Order: C-alpha cells, then sequence, then structure tokens
C-alpha cells in the first residue's frame, strides 16, 4: 500500500508554462501527491462568470492542471474551500460577494468590524453566504467528480474549508459574532441555549433570573460569569460544526473519496467538541493536522519546541485513534520563514513519523506569485524559502524531505510500528480557552499562563520530552476510567477548577492502580466555579491557598529540595502540601508529597515544575525521581541522557535536538550499541527486524533502500555505523569493515563510511 | 597598545582548589583579563563580620584569588557593587541589612512591595542604605587599593554598582519609588521639581493650576499627563545618577585607575541623561556595555537580531565618541542559554569588533555553583552552557572566542580602522520610555510598538542591516545641525510628537544639504503634546490623520507600489502624503513623496517599512530605491546582496548571517575578488595593508597571526582562499597553490587548504 508523500503546488500562483517542469521536479524528490486549493474568488472572478479552463487567464486552467498531474502519475488532494486561508485575498471569498452582501459580515459587540482587516469575518450560517457557497460548490464539484480516482482521475481526497476558526477570530472571546441573525431574539444563540440547557440551569450557571431564553444576551466582557463565556466559546464552535456539516452533506452528494478537515477551530483540546459533534451527526470526516513554528523570521526549531510537538502529535493520535482514520499532516512547514536550515527542518520533519504521522504533505512546496488583485499577507510574492523557488532553484530543506520519503516508501515495518508510552498528559479543554484568552478570573489562585508553565520553551511538557519521557495525550472529560488505566502514569496540570465528573474518574483511576502527578495545586472549585474538593478529600491532601503572580517583576524564584536534589529552581508561588509522605521541601515547608490509595498513588506538587537546562540538571533528575517513586520504568536505557529515544517496537527513533556532538550507549530489547550523533538530526534504527531477507539485530543508521540481498544505510550524523545481523556481510560499498566479532550466528560489525550512505550485501 | 580580551571567573562561585586550573585554561584560550564581582553579602555574611581571606569559607578568599591572578599574569576588572545583579541573592545586598532596616525598601503607590521578589528594590538615596554601602566600600576598597595596577597588582579598572536600573523596576512607570523620603512634602521629588522647573512651567506642561511645588503628587497611572510621567521617569534616572555620583566620589578616594559603569538604567536612548549628568558633574566614568540575547531557552542569534545589534553598537559608539573613553563590552553572552551553537555565537562575537567594540569580556566564562543561602535565579547551578563547565569541559563557543582573540592581538591596524557610515538613524529618547511602558496615549495616531516596526525581527533597522546599509545612531536632542550634516542621510521613525527644537534642527539639516527619510508619519505635536507642525510646514507635506491599530487581528496588510516595485507588503495604517513628488502608491493614493528644500531633500513615507524576506525581495529593493533617490552610494559593491559587508578602511568585514551557501564578487577600493561563505560566519578581509613586511592587496581569509615574512590565515567558510600580493609566495603550509597569475609585481593566487588554517611565506 501507499504512504502519501506530498507537496503543495498551487497551480493558480505558478505560471501554466511552468506546471510540468515544477511537477517533474517534485517527482524527482520522491513526492507522489500534489495538494492544492481551488480558490472560489479566482474561478468566479465576477458573479456568475465561472472559468475552470483558462478562458480568461492561463492560471484559471484547473482542468489542465488536473490532466497534467494525472499524465505524470500524481495523486491529488483537492481543497476547494470555500475559505482556503492561503495568505490570499479574503481567504478565497469573492470581494464582489462581501461588497454586494455586507449583511453576511460578522459583527463585534459595538457593531461593524473594520472593512480593511484581512480575511473579512463572515457569519457562516447567514443564508445569503450559504446560498453563494452552494453555487460555488455546484460549479466546482462537477469537475472534482470527473477527476476522482474512483473515476480514473487523480483526486484521492477532498478537504472541507480550511482550519475553520471563525476567520481567525475564535482566539478573542468578544470580537465575534454579534450579527443580528445570531443574537436577535430567538436567534441562533437562543436556539443553541434551548438545545443544550434548561432555563433553570442557565439561571443557576449565570447566577441571574430568566423569563425566556430570548432575554439571555451573549456575553460582551470578562466581568460576566466564566461558564457563560465558556458557553459563548463552545457556541461559536457549534456554529463552525454546523457550517462544516452543511459543507460535508453537499460534498457527499458528488464524491465517494474520503473527506477531510484540517485543524478545526485552530485549537487542540477543543477537538473534543469536533469528536462529539461528528459522532452525534455520523459524519465520516478524516481529521488532518499541520505543523507551523516560524512566521516572517528565521526558522527556529530547536529543543524549545519539543513540548508543543509532543502535545500536538499526542492530541492528534488521541483523536484519530477514536475516529479510526489514517494520520496525515496536510501542511508541514516548508515556507514563510526567512531561511529554513536543513538540520532544524530535519528535527521537525523526521519527528512527525516518530510521533505517529507517516503521511506527510509539505506546504508550500513550489514558490510562486499572486495575480494582481489577489494579494493579502505577502503583496506580490508567494516564494518565502519554498523547497523549489520561483526560478526552479532547490533550497536546502529538500535534502531531509528526500531521505524521509525514501525511508517511508521502503519500510512498511515502520508504518506498522506504534508509539505506545506508559505515560499520558491529561488535558482539560476548559483550560485551553482561559489560556488562549489570557483571562484570569480575579478569584483564581492559579495563573492561566500555560504557554510559559506547560507548553513552551520552559514548559513541563518540554521537560518531559527532554527527560526521555515520551507521552500520549488523553482528554480527561471524554476518557473512561478503563482508558485512563491503559497508562501507568498520568500527569495533570491543575487550575482552581475541575469538573466533578473528571475528579470522580481520577479518584477511581488511582484506586484501581493508576499513578497521578498533579501540579501546581489541587482544584478547589467544580465546573460551575462552586467550592468542591473531591481530589483533596480522596487523596487526603491539603494544599495552601496562595495567589500566583502575573507581574513578571513580582514573580519569585524559589529553590526546591528533594532526595539528592539541592536547590532546583521554580518560578511563582509554591504551596505547602499536607498529607502523605514528603518528597520536596523549601527548607522545612513540605511542597510535594506522595500518597497511596487502593492499588494506586498520586504525587502532588505545590509548584510549577519547568524545563531548565544546566550542568546540575536538577529538573530532569526530579522527573526521574517521580518516575522511580511511582515505579515507572522506561523501555530503554541511555548512557547519555542527551540522546532522545522514542521507542516504536522494531524501530528506535534516536534524536540529537542540539548542534552539539552527543556520544553514548543505548540498550533496548536485549541489544546494546554505541551511537555518535555529531550534530542535530534523527535516525530510524531497526531492532530485531528482517529487511529484504536479511535479519538485522540492530543497525546504527536509517535503512533507506531495498535490494535482493542488500541494504542501503544512511548515517549523516557520523562516519562510523554498527550493524549486528545473524548472517555475514559478503560486501560493503561506500565503506569498509573497521571491526567485527562473530558470536555463534551473530556478526557484530563497525563500518567506516566516508559519506552519509553505504550498501551491504548478505 | 593592549587589547582587553577577558573572561568572567567569579571566584566566589568556583571551588578554591579549582581557581588555578580554570585560570590556566582561560590563559590557554588567549584571555589576558579576568572579570569578577566582589559580593558585599558574601564577604560581610553578618553585620560587622568581614572575611576577605577565606577564614569562614574558602571561596571568601578574595585575597588569594587576586594573588593567583597576578601570579598567572592576568589583568583584573573588579566590580564591587554594592549591587552586582549576578542572579545572586538580593544582587549582593545583605539579608541582615534588609531585615534590620526594612525602611530602606522601595515602595509602590499602594505601599510596600512583596518581600519574596528577587533583588528586593531599595531607595538608593535613603541615608541608612548609603551609611551601610559606605561601610562595605570602607572595608573592600583598602584591598582593591593594594591590588591596583599602579601599586604593582592586577586590577586595571573599577566598575560602579551594576547596570543600575532601580533594581529592574525602571521598566514599569508606577512600580517604584513611593518611599516616604522621595514623596513626603519637600522630599526628593519636590526638591527635583523646584530645581528643574519654574512652577508656572510645570502648570503649562501638565495643564493644572498648582499653589506650591509640594501640591504635585508623583504620578500613579497612565491617565495623568504624558509630560509629567516622563518627568517621573527622568527623576527616577536622576536619583540613580546621584547614587552613581556618591559611589564615584567614595571610589575616587581609594583608586587611581579608570572607573567604569555598565548600561545605566538598562536603557539606551536614556544614555542622553547619563551623558548630561557626568558632563555636568565632571565625572570621568567609562561607559561600558553588554550583549545578551537568549535566556533559559536555546541561543537564537540569526539575521533577526541585526537591527538591534546595529542600533545598540551605534548608540554605544555615539556616546563613547562624546565621552572620549575606550569601548568595552564587559558582558558578552557566553552563558544562561541552553545551548550556544558556535556559528550563531560567532555571528554575535565577530560583529562586536566590526561595529567598534574591540575590547571584549565574555560572561560567564567559568561555570560554577551557588553556596547555600546565596541562590536566587538558578537555584544551586551557575553553569548554564559556560565556555568552561563545572567539570572543566570546553564547550563549542570557545572556538570563535579563540580566533577573534588571535585576530585582535595580531592586527593593531584593525582597531585604528573606523566604521564611518554615510547613514545615521536619529533616535529620540521620549520614544524609548513610551515603547518600554507600552503606553499609547488615547489621542495618538501612531503605535508605540517600536519592537515590532523599528528594532526586532521585522524592524526597519533589521531591513537596513540586511539591505547592506550600515548606520551610526545620533541622538536628535543632543546633536547639533553641524553634526547631523556629517551624515549624507538620516532615517527618522516619527510618532505624533517631536520637540520644537528637534523639528527646527531637522528642517535646517535638509535646508543645508542633508537627506532625511521620515516614516510612518510626520509629527503633529511638540514635546508638550500641543499642536506644532514645523517639519510638515517646512517640507510643505500634509500627512493624513489615521489611527494605527493595536489589536493584532485588526492590523491590516497593504500592498505598496512604486516604479519596478509591484506590491511590497506593509502592515498597519497607510497614510496619504500630499505635497512633493509621488514615489509610492496604494492603488491611486500617493503614500510616499520626495521634496527638495534648500540644498537637501526629504523622503516622507506614510507607512512602516519593515524587513521581510522573499524571492521578489521588494523591501530591500525599496531601500535601494530610497538611497538612489537621494544620491546615497555604498562604499562597496557585491554581486550577491546576501554578502553583508561592513567597511572599516583597511579591513572589510564580510558576513553570512545564514547557514546557507553564499557566493559572489566584492568590489572595494579598486580591488575585486570572489568569496565563498559555505555557512554562517564572519571574515576580516585585509585590503591594501602591510602585514609583517608582506604587501597584501587582498586576502579572502582572516589574518590570524604574523611572523617574519609569514601570515597565518583562517578561512572556516571555504576550502579555497584568493590572495593578491605585491611579492611572491615561496611556501604554503596547510595547503597548495591551485591557480596563480602575475600582473607586473602583483601575484594573484588561489590556495586550496584541507582545514580552516594555512600559512604563506614571502
Ligand atoms: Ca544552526
Amino acid at each position: 500500500r501507499i504512504v502519501v508523500y506530498g507537496g503543495t503546488l498551487q497551480y493558480f500562483r505558478v505560471p501554466r508554462n511552468s506546471w510540468e517542469r515544477m511537477l517533474k521536479k517534485m517527482k524527482s524528490h520522491g513526492l507522489n501527491t500534489i495538494d492544492t486549493y481551488i480558490a472560489w474568488n479566482w474561478h468566479e472572478p465576477q458573479e456568475g462568470l465561472f472559468d475552470f479552463t483558462g478562458e480568461t487567464h492561463p492560471q484559471r486552467d484547473l482542468v489542465g492542471f488536473l490532466d497534467l498531474a494525472q499524465k505524470l502519475g500524481f495523486y491529488v488532494i483537492i481543497r476547494p474551500g470555500p475559505y482556503i486561508c492561503g495568505e490570499w485575498k479574503n481567504g478565497g471569498i469573492p470581494e464582489w460577494l462581501i461588497n454586494s452582501h455586507p449583511e453576511i459580515l460578522a459583527k463585534g459587540p459595538n457593531g461593524t468590524l473594520p472593512r480593511d482587516i484581512y480575511y473579512p469575518p463572515i457569519t457562516y450560517l447567514h443564508p445569503t453566504y450559504l446560498e453563494y457557497v452552494m453555487k460555488w460548490y455546484e460549479n466546482v464539484f462537477p469537475i472534482i467528480k470527473e477527476y476522482l480516482y474512483s473515476n480514473g482521475g487523480p483526486i484521492i481526497n477532498v478537504t472541507i474549508d480550511d482550519e475553520p476558526s471563525y476567520w481567525e477570530t475564535i482566539f478573542q472571546a468578544f470580537l465575534t459574532d454579534y450579527n443580528e441573525i445570531v443574537v436577535k431574539e430567538n436567534g441562533i444563540w437562543h436556539s443553541w441555549l434551548k438545545e443544550n440547557y434548561q432555563l433553570d440551569e442557565l439561571e443557576e450557571r449565570y447566577g441571574q433570573k430568566f423569563s425566556d431564553y430570548a432575554e439571555i444576551v451573549p456575553p460582551t466582557s470578562f466581568s460576566e460569569p466564566l461558564p457563560k463565556i465558556l458557553d459563548w466559546h463552545h457556541f461559536k464552535i457549534w456554529m463552525i460544526n454546523e457550517y462544516v456539516r452543511i459543507l460535508y452533506e453537499k460534498i457527499k452528494k458528488y464524491v465517494d473519496v474520503p473527506i477531510s478537515i484540517l485543524d478545526p477551530y485552530l485549537l487542540l483540546a477543543a477537538w473534543k467538541e469536533f469528536y462529539l459533534y461528528v459522532t452525534k451527526h455520523k459524519l465520516d470526516i478524516h481529521l488532518w493536522t499541520e505543523f507551523w513554528y516560524s512566521f516572517y523570521r528565521t526558522f527556529d526549531f530547536k529543543e524549545d519546541r519539543l513540548g508543543h510537538l509532543y502535545y500536538k502529535t499526542g492530541v492528534y493520535r488521541y483523536y484519530i485513534n477514536k475516529l479510526k482514520t489514517p494520520p496525515l499532516s496536510i501542511e508541514t512547514q516548508t515556507s514563510l520563514a526567512n531561511v529554513i536550515e536543513k538540520d532544524e527542518a530535519e528535527l521537525l520533519y523526521a519527528l512527525l513519523p516518530a510521533l505517529g504521522i507517516h503521511n506527510i504533505n509539505y506546504y508550500l512546496y513550489v514558490g510562486g506569485e499572486n495575480p494582481k488583485g489577489y494579494e493579502s499577507h505577502n503583496g506580490a510574492t508567494w516564494d518565502v524559502y519554498s523547497p523549489i523557488g520561483l526560478d526552479g532553484r532547490e533550497r536546502q530543506h529538500v535534502e531531509p524531505i528526500k531521505w524521509i520519503g525514501e525511508f517511508l516508501k521502503s519500510n512498511m515495518d515502520f508504518i506498522e510500528s506504534q508509539l505506545k508510552p506508559k505515560v499520558a498528559f491529561g488535558m482539560y479543554e476548559p483550560y485551553e480557552a482561559l489560556s488562549m484568552w489570557g483571562h484570569r478570573p480575579e478569584s483564581f489562585e492559579e495563573s492561566v499562563n500555560l504557554q510559559e508553565y506547560l507548553f513552551g520553551e520552559r514548559g513541563l511538557l518540554t521537560l518531559l520530552a527532554m527527560s526521555n519521557v515520551p507521552f500520549d495525550v488523553i482528554d480527561l472529560e471524554l476518557s473512561t476510567v478503563e482508558e485512563m488505566l491503559q497508562y501507568e502514569q498520568i500527569w495533570i496540570y491543575s487550575l482552581d477548577f475541575m469538573s466533578r465528573e473528571v475528579q470522580e474518574k481520577l479518584a477511581r483511576y488511582v484506586e484501581e492502580g493508576g499513578n497521578l502527578v498533579i501540579l501546581p495545586t489541587l482544584p478547589s472549585l467544580d465546573e460551575n466555579m462552586k467550592p468542591y474538593t473531591k481530589l483533596r478529600d480522596f487523596l487526603g491532601i491539603e494544599v495552601e491557598k496562595a495567589k500566583a503572580r502575573d507581574n513578571m517583576r513580582l514573580i519569585p524564584y524559589i529553590s526546591v529540595d528533594a532526595e539528592e536534589i539541592d536547590r532546583m529552581v521554580v518560578r511563582n508561588v509554591v504551596r505547602e502540601v499536607k498529607g502523605g509522605k514528603a518528597i520536596a521541601w523549601v527548607g522545612d515547608k513540605v511542597v510535594g508529597v506522595m500518597v497511596r490509595k487502593g492499588k494506586g498513588s498520586a504525587v502532588v506538587l505545590g509548584f510549577r515544575l519547568q524545563y531548565y537546562s544546566s550542568y546540575h540538571d536538577l529538573h530532569r533528575k526530579f522527573v526521574d525521581k517521580i518516575l522511580q517513586l511511582q515505579g515507572i520504568e522506561r523501555d530503554f536505557e541511555v548512557s547519555n541522557r542527551d540522546i532522545i529515544v522514542i521507542p516504536r517496537g522494531n524501530y528506535l527513533v534516536v534524536v540529537n535536538p542540539r548542534d552539539d556532538k552527543v556520544t553514548g550507549k543505548v540498550r533496548y530489547r536485549g541489544v546494546e550499541f554505541n551511537v555518535e550523533l555529531n550534530k542535530r538530526g534523527v535516525l530510524y534504527i531497526p531492532i530485531n527486524v528482517e529487511i529484504n531477507g536479511i535479519k538485522v539485530l540492530y543497525a546504527t543508521a536509517t535503512p533507506v533502500g531495498r535490494g535482493e540481498g542488500t541494504i542501503r544505510f544512511r548515517n549523516h550524523l557520523a562516519n562510523v555505523t554498527e550493524i549486528a545481523i545473524n548472517g555475514k556481510i559478503k560486501e560493503v560499498s561506500g565503506g569498509y569493515i573497521l571491526q567485527e566479532k562473530s558470536s555463534g550466528e551473530k556478526n557484530i560489525y563497525v563500518i567506516k563510511h566516508e559519506s552519509e550512505t553505504f550498501e551491504i550485501r548478505v
């Protein structure tokens, strides 16, 4: 079967006379799939004038492009919007539509938003907007239908809209949408309220009194009750889901290939709402994702990013496991950073398959130019360090792109490998919204700065990645106790509040034999912000009340001690913790404990544990201590803790996240070898695997080609590779045996290779 | 003629039995100077208990440390505080002092600040603080006196306190200092007011009627008049200046070596206040600076930083030219970043001498550890990727540190070269304070986000660096019209207000033949925020009133056209510009003009010109357009504009700011040659200079050592070097001549070298 290995070529931003050259160059890099949008405002340039054949402009020849992709043997992923984002005028929506029907434009709470803002926000469920989208889909889908793979054409998938986020306004609670149709009496907001709550529930949740749903005004400021603001958030998401459902139902009438969506809401925990909604409405949508890190500055992809990458790949693996559809990154950043240096690019691109994403599309692959009148974010240019530049040049990040494709296309044992960690991070969706907004309720003892404490450069999750602790992600609200019990250890970041349903389940998880780590407090309020203390009462742990600081100058530095740990630095307030056995103290004040209940355990830290790097390295040592205390053992040993190992059964992903030489021993599944990673990069090390007949116990290099009794290896990170096979190397090309010893059937070799590449023959 | 090339070894955080080994390793790196603090709270651990010999702890042996330094033939830079910052408890102030005289502590407008915050802020001028600082100086200066270079010891210089910034509070307008002594009736604030302003002056500037000076309460919030809040800032700066003068007067009684100070106020434009103050009080203080970029993440030093580096070096050059003191960077970042990759480190370290800073100390050179009770920002550890580690390992950033040192020591010609650019940026100190607070007055048409539009990743100043336009910085307020006229072109970033004096001098600069570039508006107010239009009226240019946006989502993207510039993207409001010759449009709307008045010209742009990278490259081309309009020619030519060239007379600093291969011709002072920069790095190319007898026309490598009839070259960015000389090469060590040709007595060689180093003999 086929690994999708793609590049984005947006035919409408590249000269038609260059399409075939650019596509042949894409094929020479090992790409088997083309991604492109079809832009509504490009193909309907005036109302009612549709051009898919280049009648009015050569780059309107969509049919011509699809014919050429077919002729050259590509699969096509087609993304017809209507919203395509794409740094493109109005994200693909016709200017003439916005100008003749400005009633469709989404409103702020003071009224009309400025008209000169990018991707003019539109009320998705305005019937005038949906009428125009239906006319677009009725014009473009007949073409897509003819070019489906099922009809002997290249199109293997259709994507819905583009990371639909209410036009990148969902990030602000009160920017949108106050259009008359959503807020008028008995409007969309009042109808949603009726569908989801009793009028008595809303009187309770808002602490007000209501005569009908029609007198509940949408919230307008952070001075309103948090549950009301979370309802407005989940309401805007439900309008996005209803829009997606309208598009899906229309697309289904035309196509029989799989239907996909990219990053709903441009959020992650909120995919809980996506999961529940497509389950309820029985929509067979493939969730796809994307990886962007640097905009309009140099690419910056170093160890700082690993918390975010492990969290996002974890949320994605959690959801496609439940939805049971194949993983795909439809946009893997290859543009819009000033330079993309190939070793930083490698650390991102090579970790996608390591973290479960073996179908990959690179965006933007082919640099181009924006036709006059369609500029938005870049003016005329559409070539910001694309792998293939406007003049046909090949830029440096083509190199990792080629090698990863050669590996994935030749190694079906890898795609069948699975990341199966003993450790999960327990995400709580309501926290996402508070963190996004930057909204800390006056009464909260904890900071909503999760970017700093949980996700970023010094985040806990970056700490776990750099501490050699790969982790899955589980939704606390969706997950059952049986699902939580698949994990030996679950880490949870707590703010003031946490639902009764979640705390009851967490309690049963530890009773049943689960191990919890909770920081930097325990919850004191339920989902309705009412006093509630289930975890406190169950664990028999009191946690001091103390107000986290927001003023950067007023955030303290505090030194924490533990067994064999002298003065580990932490930021912001540290809470006394009472109950169970002390495991961390600031002098005499106990600030972390461990408790046992039924078969399980909980560690509670009254501080925010973060990723700091130092000689002393206490942060990573403190992670080892929490694993040791709860009996959590890694499936691997490293003599150098700077070697990152992600186990995938018959492969080990070996990572040096720094441009700094790293050396040491790896032990895994009965075998031990030396690795030498002289710079930043990633290896895919086979373990106890048959490759083209040859039985490899281990190889300290990525197997990158197949032959009759031959293996081609790549080790760009050293000039020395160890291979162990049960069998004999009868010839080495591109290198020579420096060293070998037989042990019955086993032959353990050290090969010295002048370049990155060598072949053996058995 | 000795160049200071220094490392920081803080004896008090390194084991005493390690001092000699660490200093010998520093000697082996070519360092000739040692920097260290003397921490008051370390040597007076209780009130009256002084220990400089290690009676109570071996790391309190300051005396032994200076003996060892002297014995190993180092100079010493000594920094006895009393505030040393240093990520050290209270920044060096004793806990016993603060606990027994809490009245010295700085107050907020709401009263005392929390006691757990780092570097607890102190009223500098409180007599009880001063009495105890003087006792510290009375004990520590008799030792410093003994060890001065004038009395046969190693101490060359004494530094006052540490980048004194009111304890890192100056950055918040109303966090500090409301202590009784500064704010009581006829206290320090009322005294300052009287001394600086006639009372009626204060009433005109604030727009309130006052009876007496003691009615004027210090400002408390951003609702009060901007000119009063700027008075509060400059008053906080004056209290720091008084504190520096008291320290200096006391230091002068013991020492006859230069006295120095690091980054007053942790600001740059505010150095105007420091210059006026030491000129006024006739203090002979050496202004020293520092370069810090990345904290508690990986080191990030790529092209993005060059706006800031050029701006900060330029502010520094502007002021040491005026104070007539030698340049020095007393802290050049070598620590506190997770990894410092040697190419990114080199781009910073190699640009300091390029930009006029040829005396350099690296901080922190030797990793250590914090004794118990003296921890603050890092807990126990004081080894965060230092060049020399706690275990004596040498980390990768030692490599550029070694070669730069060898170059400075062996090329006296280089220090006597000058950077003398045709171009200057005009800084304006009132804009620094507004940008620092993030305070935009309600009435202001312009944004105060200078970090975005001016300084950072996409700053104007970054676009100038990357467009091959080196620039000086001049202060608009201190500079004469005669001094402005030393520049063929001045670039000015304008907000709503500009002083009537500066607007006068700018008009005279253009009348007398200067070339101004002003964006993104012309000023409309004077220093008192009163309507005033001298610049607009003089140029005969009207600029549209339009309100710049702050909400990220509401900030538009706009394409600008000019001749041979198709849709150059800009951000935020673009203003119509009336009067003068149109040179930039948005559609039909003129948004940029050139006028001529008297002998000179002004270009006025109604938009924020920023640094964006693309194939079409319009932002750099738009810089070339401006230089062409106003007759500004570079001193050099490059066939490939990605070769950054900083001319220094006899030397050409050649720069590749990316890890991307760069190839091209350079033409300078009538010679032409090819360079090959295969990764990120810097070469110091000699041009028509005599290097130990050898007449070098050019060499495409850094001359890193001389002998009799020999030059050792370093070229780590290629394996070929071009050398043109008046004589003949009789011997090549570490390479061979690939190609040669004569022209009269001149011989031109291509040398192939297998490593970065080779030697020629003539
Ligand atoms: Ca790099």
